[PDB]
Parts: structure tokens; sequence; C-alpha cells
């Protein structure tokens, strides 16, 4: 019997691209494809020398440039092989700016019965419509599960491409299309909730039954060979912090995880004491996710965990718009099924715990997004909150919350201070771009010293760890503030406990 | 051992006036008192004789009119009485027309934390702001449990009043502030969530136990023996229509209850078969609503099953706004302790049944609110979908629909094809009022006729009754048509297959 190899990493991939979140659901796939995707392949065909220039400066990593650049003749035959593919989700994308810039402005406050009658056949039955606040602007919502439903959401543009990991440190994913570069790696078609890929990860194979699998996934010859090659025979109270903001823990022999990112492992030069795939229990009896942020709920981790998955706790959001689609239907169609999502200082009770979820402010660039809460959680008389990457941008919020809560006892918060422009993230889902100096004003940060004072001083923890930071190497696949990190960690050990930014691992008392 | 008389009412009441959904969340009652509730009272002590001569002729009852006129001196003590409430809910109404027309519109796409530096005392740490999709207009939502958690939500100011119920119609009781008019009737400070309502309404008591609960409501002399006099010595598979929306189920022995809203009985001259109070099995295991209408979920028969129910199912909102606030933490705050939020087309096994949610257009005024739902109840091999009030205003919805549902036997439309301005309900919300004409073209509708037809030619089901239609003379408490129902109990019936309008009462086979 035969198990996947630490050191092979099976990377998701939808449409041609690194998988995540936004690329799932249609109606965001398509904004994406268009106004980031293409445009980020045709600038390369026509000059594969900007690309390569931009990709040799690291501090250049994360623009819009393909890294496989040796590759031209393998990446223009992908994008022809393709062109009816980014030709029908081209028709969802003109219904949608139809929808908002042709029909929608056309009322002015009276009945909207009469739109329903002119909706471009990609969305016919597949959207609500309605006025905002003045009762005059018309506006629009999905109905997503009728999207998922349509023959825009296509399994079949999903992937898998297997690969070994070398070393801690990952290239930047995001911008660069998934294709066999190399004979080490192996893609491979199938829809991302299959149960195949759970057999996969599960593993306990005999040799007959690898290659089972292995012709259920229509793999043959020297492909066959090479899928078989990624397998090798098979061999309290915690709280573990083991990456940007992923904390494990157990308590009474419930496990828990949060913010789900992991590194490999089973190669030389690494760095010890990290906490992989394997360290993981048989179990996670609940998973926690704060927001949709790579950084925080990674496909390509989770995809490889969920056959160990119990409960996915996720905040509650009904927008079921562009900018904010369900998390929870995600999470479903990733084939997760026990999914519960929880509303601002909502209760849930865990095994032996009590989880609450917490109202969490910015992040998000002032858009329109409801898929954002923290956690407390009280293993009974111990009490941890994780902050993730809110920022305490209202004055009182925090005193109003403990005044409901009770007290803390400790406390992750995270600082990454200044970040990212919001417009790298969400740009391609906007309708029209704004103006470049207040694009730039809307930015995607984690709370500063001041604020992270404040939270601090209204929370009286005794213990106080600054998390999501950043620092880890794997975290390169997706992505001065120091200075805060440290005045932060003087002012917490001044008054009488315990602090510490966190980095690599870490084991915690609970 | 005693019990309540079937033929006593017990009236929810909140800050004087018949209790529901809008009255429950401070800043929605806010918006009522001052912009209806004042203006209703004020109108009054100024003229007595307009409301007499209004009340007067059947056909002006749901207007702003006050029912009990001859009481002037009582309800012009009671105003004054309470002069200090409705001024320190002033002080919310002030907060929000604040930031919704001073603060918000300064600001046109930049960062918005300069706002949360700037925000009214009353909602500072109570909301989160926030741009709509055009990037540039600045839009907010209420953070609902701290605004529950604060001074402006005030238990205190929620009664209940016992009167005798003599005859089977109601007089509309909106608009009447809730006093002891007659002697007959029991006014009494509790609050609404209070278990010393379940102790009432569960009955089995001693003599000396309901002396003992009387002096907990804080009663004696007598209103206490009132009170006492309140009560009396204690005394498969179905499917029951009860009234207006109203439809009971068991299946397999478990029971579900849809829209509840039940007559009373125990008096002469009443109308024979009603389904009643006393008709209710023990528990409740499934509570369904449809959505946030009064006709859909009154207070009043609500606080009356409470202490049956298990699981409350509601639709899912997140807007966390004044049109449309979360339906589940209302019914929190009414004392349900088990109420789960559902999705669109998302599924949950019920004892022996599956519910599945379905998608629900109209019947709203074209306004941004979320919380409204169909259900669809599988009962192993018979399924039945309750539509209420929703509306086919978009053409293929419901083919698609059907696509991911499967087949329908059995369907409940609802056909009040016109009813009231929508600014009749929700009027006192708004930010400025439409001009007249505008929000005379903004209604609350059941699906007429055609639109009905091609729901049942999309479902095709075997049995097609229409409910919803607010015949039942007890409705009256909160409340040409019947051209259209007919042409469909003819269309369905001229297609091989059961029709039929209902009205008071009917067993069905399940
Ligand atoms: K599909
Ligand atoms: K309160």
């Amino acid at each position: 019997r035969y198990s996947l190899r630490q050191d092979i990493a099976v990377e998701p991939v939808i449409a041609g691209w690194y998988g995540w979140s936004y690329l799932l659901p249609p109606q965001t796939l398509a904004r994406f494809v268009h106004n980031r995707f293409n445009r980020i392949v045709e600038s390369y065909l026509d000059d594969p020398q900007v690309h390569a220039a931009a990709v040799r400066q690291r501090r250049m990593h994360g623009g819009p440039w393909i890294h496989a650049h040796e590759h031209r003749d393998a990446i223009e035959a992908w994008y022809r092989e393709t062109a009816p593919r980014r030709e029908r989700l081209d028709e969802l994308f003109e219904a949608v700016r139809r929808l908002e810039e042709d029909i929608l402005p056309r009322h002015h406050g009276e009945c909207l019965d009469p739109v329903y009658q002119e909706l471009p056949a990609a969305l016919a039955g597949r959207v609500e419509v309605f006025y905002g606040r003045d009762n005059r602007t018309a506006d629009y919502r999905f109905v997503e599960p009728l999207m998922y439903a349509s023959e825009y959401y296509d399994e079949s543009w999903q992937q898998v491409r297997f690969r070994p990991v070398t070393e801690d440190a990952r290239e930047f994913a995001l911008t660069t299309p998934m294709l066999e570069y190399g004979p080490e790696q192996l893609l491979v078609n199938v829809p991302l909730n299959s149960p195949l890929l759970d057999a996969v990860f599960r593993g306990g194979l005999t040799g007959t039954e690898l290659d089972d699998l292995a012709a259920r996934f229509g793999l043959d010859g020297e492909r066959a060979a090479r899928f078989a090659s990624y397998f090798e025979p098979t061999p309290e109270d915690v709280l573990e912090y083991v990456g940007h903001a992923c904390v494990f823990a157990r308590h009474r022999g419930t496990t828990f995880l949060v913010d789900p990112v992991l590194s490999y492992s089973g190669y030389p030069g690494g760095a010890e004491n990290r906490f992989t795939f394997a360290d993981l229990p048989e179990r996670i009896d609940h998973l926690l996710i704060t927001h949709n942020h790579q950084d925080h709920m990674l496909f390509e981790t989770l995809l490889r965990i969920r056959h160990r998955v119990g409960r996915v706790l996720v905040p509650k959001s009904t927008n079921a718009s562009l900018v904010d689609p369900g998390l929870g239907g995600i999470l479903r169609r990733l084939g997760f099924t026990d999914v519960v999502e929880v509303d601002d200082l909502e209760t849930l009770s865990c095994g032996s715990a009590e989880v609450v979820a917490l109202p969490f402010l910015g992040d998000h660039g002032d858009l329109r997004i409801r898929s954002k809460t923290g956690w407390l959680i009280r293993f009974g008389e111990r009490s941890v909150l994780f902050a993730a990457d809110s920022t305490n941008i209202s004055p009182t919020m925090y005193t109003k919350v403990a005044e409901v809560i009770g007290p803390v006892d400790t406390v992750f918060i995270g600082m990454e201070s200044i970040g990212a422009a919001a417009s790298w993230i969400y740009g391609p889902l906007y309708g029209e771009p704004l103006d470049r100096r207040t694009d730039q004003s809307r930015r995607l940060n984690g709370s500063n010293f001041p604020q992270a004072r404040e939270i601090v001083d209204a929370l009286e923890p005794d213990e106080v760890y600054v998390y999501a930071m950043g620092l880890e190497p794997w975290m390169g696949v997706v992505m001065p503030a120091i200075v805060d990190s440290d005045l932060l960690v003087r002012h917490v050990q001044d008054k009488g406990g315990t602090a510490e930014r966190l980095h690599l691992r870490r084991t915690l008392r609970l």
C-alpha cells in the first residue's frame, strides 16, 4: 500500500489559471478573464521580452507578468485551443455590461417589472433587480445557484497539476498559465470537487488500485507512470501557530484549524520545525475562515485536507454581487458538504468549545463585501480571539464588542499595516475604472500601531501575538510595518504581559 | 390544575403599539415612531372627530386612524407619560438622518476611514460604511447585535394585553394605542421573550402557582384576580390548510407549520370547522416562514406557540438596513432559540422530510430586501411547494428552477393580484418621500392570472390551491382578484387536474 508523497504538490487550476475563489462563479470568472487574463496573455504574445525583463527583477513580481516566458509556443497553442471557451464566457460578460450600462439606468423609481422582459438570454431568470436606499437608483444581484446551474459554470475547464516541491519559497503563481512546463509535472482534467482527488489525498492504495485510479482520471502510458511515481509506501491540548494566519488547536480531543495554509516536506534543505501536511491529525473537526482572500484560505491547502474535515465555519454574506459572492457556496462547489455561515456575534458550540463570530472592519477597500469575520474561541476558561487582517478603524466598536462578549485572554492581530491597492485584487470586477489618484487611496491594510494599541487596551489580553504578516517564504505563491509590530510588542510588554511577533512556527500553551 | 382559556387573546405590544417585526430593532422603531406613530397621535389629539368619522366608514379602515376615539383622556396621559422615551428614540432618528444626509454624501470615492471619526455618539461603533457598485456613492449597514445591545432597544417598553375574544372577525389593530379600554382587558409589563409568558401558554398550573406567576408579573388586588380569571380547568399523515397562507402538516410523525396565523375558539357563534390553537399537536417540530409581512408571521400567534416549537426556518438576509433587517435576529429577540437561515435552493433535511428554499421575486415594492423565500417540501414521493405572495415576474426563472429541483405534485400560490401601496408598510423607513405618482406604481402584489398560469405550466402539478387571499375574517387584525383566481381554477382543471381556491379550512390527503 501507497500514499501521496509529502513533497508533491497538487495545484488547483481553473480556466488555465491558478485557482481561487473568484474564478469559480462564472460571473466573476468572466470579469477576470476579460479584464485581466486576456490582457495578460496578448500583451505577452506581442513582446515576450517585457515579461522576461520584468520577471527578472524580483521587485516586479506580483505585477501582470507571465513567469514561464521560455514557453511561448505552448502558451500560444493553449490560447487558441481555448478560444470557444473565452468566447462563450464573453457572452456573459456582455450580458452583464448590458444590464449595468444599458438597462438599469433607464429606470428612475417606478416599477421595475418591465426589465425581466428585456434581460439578455444569458441572465434571463438568474437575477433579481431592485432600488437602493435613494429609491431611484436601480441595482441587482445574481441568483447564485442558478448561475452554477448554467452553461457558464463548466466543471470541465477545471484541472489539477501535480509537481514536485524542492524548496521552501514559492514563485508567484497567479499571472502565469498552468501548463506542463516539464516532464516532472502532470496536468490532469478533473473537477475540483471530484471524489477522485479524495482517493488521492487519502491514499492507502495497492499498486493495482493506483492503476485503477489513474485509469479513472483517463491516464495511461508514460503519463500513468508519472502519476504512479508521485506515490510512496504508506508509513492532549495544544495551540500551534503554523504560518501567516493559520493556527491549529486541540482541546479535549476536538481539533480546530483557522485560515488554512500549509507548507510541504520531504525535501533536503528545509526549515527546521515547520508544521506540515504531515504534522496533521486524522480528522479536522472544525475549519474556520475569517475572510475571502487567498492568504487565508488557499485552494491548494483546502483541496488537500478536504477529506479530513468535519465542519467549515465562514462568515455569512447574501450580496450575491460581483465584488462579493457567497463564500459558503464556493466552499460547496469545492466539495465541502458541511458548511455553516455565522452572523455577527452569533455563537456556535463546537465539540467542547464555543466559537463566537466577531465584527470585522476594513481590509476590503471600502467595498460592499460582507464575507469577513474574526473568531473568538472559548475553550472553557481560556478564550482566544483571532482577528486576521481586520483593522480597528471604528473607535468604540471594540469597547461595545467587549461589553457583550466578556473578557479575553489571548489575541492574534495582523499588522500588514500597509499592503496592496484594492484594485490589485478587485480591479477587474469593477464597472469602469476610478481615476488613478482616487484608486490609490483605497488600500487593503491591516491595523497599524495606534489602532492595534487601542484593540489591546480595550480587550485586556494577557498574551498578544501578531500574525498575518506574510513572512514565511511559501506565501510567495500569492504575495516599515515591522517598526509598528515592535512598537506594539513593547507597548504590551511594558504593561505587564506577553507579546511577540510570529515567524515560521510556535507551540503555545493551551 | 388550570390553563389559559381558548377565548382569551394575549396581544403583543411594543412602545404603545400592536407589535410586529419592524418595531423590534430600535433603528426601525425610531423611523416608525417619528414618521408615523407621532403623526397619528397628534393629528388625533387635535381633532378626535376626523378619526371617529373615519373609523365609522368601514372602507376607510387601514388608514392612519385611531379606533378607540372615545378614550381621549387616557391616550393624552399615555402620550405624555412616555415623552422621555419618544425623546431618547428621536436621538437615534437624528443620528441616522445625520449620517445619511450630512456625512455620507460628503465622500466621492476615496477612503472612508475619516467617517468613523465623525459618527454621532448614537452610532459610534454600531455601523459599517462602504461604497456601492459605482464605487463613488457611499452607503452603510448597522451591526445589528450591537444595536440591540444599545440603550435604544429597551425591553421595558414591551407589554402584553390580555382580552376576551367574542367573535371571528378582528378590528384593525395597527394604528390605535394598546391600552386598557375596558375592565375585561389586562395590560401587563413583561418582555416579549420572557419565560413567564411561556408558563402562561403552557399552563397546567395549580391555583397557588397562578398566584405565584401573577406575583412575578407584579400583579395584585383586582388586577391579580382578572389575571386569574383568564384560566380554566385543564382538559398519522395529514395536510391541513387553516387560514390565509398558514398550512399544517404531519408526516411519519413529524410536524410542520408554514406562515403561522391562527384563530381562537370557546365562544358562541363561531364558524364550524376552524383550525384553532386548540387543534394543535403537542410539539411543532419545524416552523417555516416565507417572508417578513405580518399576514405571514403574526406575533400574537407566534408568542402563543413558542413553547411548542422545535426549529424555525426563515430566509437568509445580511443587509442589516432599515428597510430590511435580519429576520432571524428578530425571531431570537422574540425568544426562539433554534432558528436556521436558508439560502436560495439550499436543502435541509427535517425529520423524515426534505425542505428546499426557493427563489421568491416581488411583493416588496422593488425594494432592497432579501428576507423572502418559498418552500418546497419533499415528503418521500409526494412533494409540495408553498409559494406565498411571490409573483412570477421573471419569465424563465421557474423553468430554470424546475430543472434543478425535479417534478412537483402540489402547489399553493397566492393571488392577492392587487393589494397595497408599498409605502403603506415601508413608507416611514424611506429617507424622503417619492413624488406621489411614482410611489403609486410601487405596489405589493401577488401573482395575477397570466403569471400564475405560467407557474403552473412550468411545474406541472396535479393539485393547485390558491391561498394568501386574505378572506378569513380574523385577518382583519392587519388587513376583481377573484375573477383571476377563477380563471386559474378553470385553466388547471381543463388541463386534467385538481384546483381550488381555499377559504376557512380544508383537510387534504397527504
Ligand atoms: K453548470
Ligand atoms: K439593550
